[PDB]
């Protein structure tokens, strides 16, 4: 599609079945995550593709982690069943050079417009998803699984796959 | 512009000249940038269109925050010469809610998206820029002079106008 009408018209889609992405259109996807804004060139980022029965990992892990979180019966089986809401998942964790000229926040930023890039590509190719995020990037038992330090943060769970303007209020001239 | 190729080949451009996009090129920028994710709509963010003699009154306010912030000569004339990098330079404030549902840092994310939003439809459109900030965009001074309350935040200048002029191996893990 074209890239200003996708810029101006850019929309999530929650419902998601297959086909996900896979072979060059999920490697166009990663391409355009590590293509991001990036001080000083860190490559702060770590991209974790969930699918087939790393799905499953996916789901015993944010399982155990509202468990942990004290959650009732209800949160559990949702925390459980989230990972099936799409049949891809990419968690992009913010991998991050402490005590650095450049602070943490601008690599955070960077991680984050990589979520943003690569819901962009998938839309591209013709597919959608959702940037999700929730209480279980805070969960220590969901952090250890995706390996991250203490300077590292989960930016967002990008679930994927195939779906089923005036800006006058907040524009200022200085 | 193919949208896929754009977003594989982005690329940012710090040599800027005139012309700076104007009209509906301008408002096409700014629509990509209300246009990017945002948990719960709370739209958090505020774009400040510096051009024309508001270039001068950034110089200005970069300068006292170089002042402010115990720069010696260079750094003060630096930052007064700072705006002059571009005929169009936006500034986004990211417009935070404390204590709501939506923690800060998702909608700090959400107006970091608008800046990279907004590159990407210069770059569109024929023009290009780069997200810059530097320390500056902490000095209470420059702050202030972009209305940023104590839970709002500048997460970028960016830098605009016509230019002048991949392996994901490494970071890719499977679950
Ligand atoms: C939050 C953020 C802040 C940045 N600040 C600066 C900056 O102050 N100065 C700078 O030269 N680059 C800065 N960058 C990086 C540039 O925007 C740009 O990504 C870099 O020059 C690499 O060029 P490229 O985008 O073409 O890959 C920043 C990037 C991000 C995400
Ligand atoms: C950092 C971040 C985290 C988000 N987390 C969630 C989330 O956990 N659940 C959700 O429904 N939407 C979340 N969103 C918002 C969605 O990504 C999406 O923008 C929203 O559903 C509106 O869809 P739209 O992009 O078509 O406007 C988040 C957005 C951002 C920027």
């Amino acid at each position: 599609m074209d890239a200003l009408e996708l810029l101006v018209n850019r929309r999530s889609a929650s419902r998601l079945a297959e086909p996900a992405p896979v072979g060059e259109q999920l490697q166009n996807i990663l391409r355009a995550g590590m293509r991001v804004p990036d001080h000083k060139s860190l490559q702060p980022w770590r991209f974790f593709v969930i699918e087939g029965e790393g799905r499953d990992r996916f789901s015993a892990v944010l399982e155990q982690g509202a468990v942990a979180a004290g959650g009732d019966e209800k949160a559990i089986e949702k925390a459980r069943n989230a990972p099936f809401r799409a049949p891809l998942i990419i968690t992009v964790v913010a991998k991050c050079e402490e005590n650095h000229k450049v602070p943490v926040w601008e690599q955070e930023m960077s991680a984050g417009c990589a979520v943003m890039a690569m819901q962009m590509a998938a839309i591209a190719q013709g597919f959608n998803g959702i940037w999700r995020s929730g209480a279980l990037t805070e969960s220590a038992i969901v952090r250890e699984a995706f390996e991250c330090r203490p300077q590292d943060k989960i930016v967002g769970f990008l679930y994927l796959g195939t779906p089923q303007p005036d800006p006058t209020p907040f524009v200022r001239y200085f």
